[PDB]
């Protein structure tokens, strides 16, 4: 039974040397015994509250299922071999030298690195949302990099089936998702169930990569809306009569008239090309933002773009209303599969 920093970290004789990286629950570096390469494992202790319970879960069945370069894997799942036993479970992951937020915490990034890092980020996006499916967190710290700067798209817990036919909702309506990479009409009249949420948030990426800095650094639910029309400008009447809603179309006219802020103007050193597809991704009207597969076939990508080479999932992919003790029980039931029996 293995103890890191005063916790229980016991991922059996297969997995030795264990390293500390970060926080429910934690994750280490550990020795795979079997494969011979260093691993990262995930102890996550979820079965006190339905919702950790919920992300588990969805996290678990989504990434069993894909199979992309650009995706973070399960390799292995470690818990007890029983239900009762289960205090925890321990998801064994590609193990990944850095990311992309502690990247560009120091690191001034080439055209030809933000150029390669978001052919990558598109190229998994477009798996993800081949097989139906919204990631809903997209950010820096969800992109994990290696020594060679392959990148892999990681942390699934928020992610869900894409429901377009259910998207509206009243406007100010709370929301889970990281803040800064929240896409304007979940403030309006979005319940981010459709796939313009993520290449909203990969554009708010892509301008993150450009300057060092968060291009909509909120401080609160509508504050995060104010960062967004001061650098789009006001909406034009057409993606205002897009917005049925009366409370979320009356809050967006009784707002003075602001000036778009010309992309090259934030960001002088910016290749044009990459403006221009940053400008398609951070595009007011959700019906008109750029969708993952014209956003790789955009001339700024022409390097990499290769449709042939950009794989989709062999096939399309109710929690909300579930007790975590059923929940148990079903990560339980999904984790079998790596059992030595
Ligand atoms: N210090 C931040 C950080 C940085 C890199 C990594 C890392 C390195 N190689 N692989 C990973 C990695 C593997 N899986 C994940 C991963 O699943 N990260 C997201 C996540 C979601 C829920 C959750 C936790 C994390 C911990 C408790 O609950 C990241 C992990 C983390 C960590 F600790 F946040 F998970």
């Amino acid at each position: 039974p293995e103890m890191v920093r005063g916790q229980v970290f016991d991922v059996g004789p297969r997995y030795t040397n264990l390293s500390y990286i970060g926080e429910y629950g934690m994750v280490c570096s550990a020795y795979d015994n079997v494969n011979k390469v260093r691993v990262a494992i995930k102890k996550i202790s979820p079965f006190e509250h339905q919702t950790y319970c919920q992300r588990t879960l969805r996290e678990i069945k989504i990434l069993l299922r894909f199979r992309h370069e650009n995706i973070i894997g399960i390799n292995d799942i470690i818990r007890a071999p029983t239900i009762e036993q289960m205090k925890d479970v321990y998801i064994v992951q590609d193990l990944m030298e850095t990311d992309l937020y502690k990247l560009l915490k120091t690191q001034h990034l080439s055209n030809d690195h933000i150029c390669y890092f978001l052919y990558q980020i598109l190229r998994g996006l477009k798996y993800i949302h081949s097989a139906n499916v919204l990631h809903r967190d997209l950010k820096p710290s969800n992109l994990l990099l290696n020594t060679t700067c392959d990148l892999k798209i990681c942390d699934f817990g928020l992610a869900r089936v894409a429901d377009p036919d259910h998207d509206h909702t009243g406007f100010l309506t709370e929301y889970v998702a990281t803040r800064w990479y929240r896409a304007p009409e979940i403030m309006l009249n979005s319940k981010g169930y459709t796939k313009s949420i993520d290449i909203w948030s990969v554009g708010c990426i892509l301008a993150e990569m450009l300057s060092n800095r968060p291009i909509f650094p909120g401080k609160h639910y509508l504050d995060q809306l104010n960062h967004i029309l001061g650098i789009l400008g006001s909406p034009s009447q057409e993606d205002l009569n897009c917005i049925i809603n009366l409370k979320a179309r009356n809050y967006l006219l009784s707002l003075p008239h602001k000036n778009k802020v010309p992309w090259n103007r934030l960001f002088p050193n910016a290749d044009s090309k990459a403006l221009d597809l940053l400008d398609k991704m951070l595009t007011f009207n959700p019906h008109k933002r750029i969708e993952v597969e014209q956003a790789l076939a955009h001339p700024y990508l022409e390097q990499y773009y290769d449709p042939s080479d950009e794989p989709i999932a062999e096939a399309p992919f109710e929690l909300d209303d579930l007790p975590k003790e059923k929940l148990k029980e079903l990560i339980f039931e999904e984790t079998a599969r790596f059992q030595p029996g």
